[PDB]
């Protein structure tokens, strides 16, 4: 159908902008520690602890495959990402204050996607 083009179409930009958005919050990470998935090599019991791994690779895939139908499901993926190492790491730890940064910085550029996403609709 016609309809269900033009809603591929909508996927499709949602997308793009998704995109555009993750460049900028992995920017934010310049040390790199959010970039792939914890190594379950290296840290054997991660899933004892934390339930649902997330990390910037994993999202990339996610979004290429158009597996992010909104801009909350994104969103969701981002916050584990920072959630999941606020708990494993301690506040001490370069890892956590990362984390927190992250946040911080990631709120800025999340707030203009989310009228980005309402205004284009």
């Amino acid at each position: 159908s016609m309809e269900q083009v033009a809603m591929e179409l909508r996927l499709t930009e949602l997308t793009r902008l998704l995109r555009s958005v993750l460049d900028q919050l992995q920017d934010k990470d310049p040390a790199r520690i959010f970039a792939q998935p914890v190594s379950l090599k290296e840290v054997p019991d991660y899933l004892d602890h934390i339930k649902h791994p997330m990390d910037f690779a994993t999202m990339r895939k996610r979004l290429e495959a158009q597996g992010y139908k909104n801009l909350h499901e994104f969103e969701e993926d981002f916050d584990l990402i920072i959630d999941n190492c606020m708990k494993y790491n301690a506040r001490d730890t370069v890892f956590y204050r990362a984390a927190v940064r992250l946040r911080d910085q990631g709120g800025v550029v999340l707030r203009q996607a989310r009228r980005e996403v309402d205004s284009i609709g």
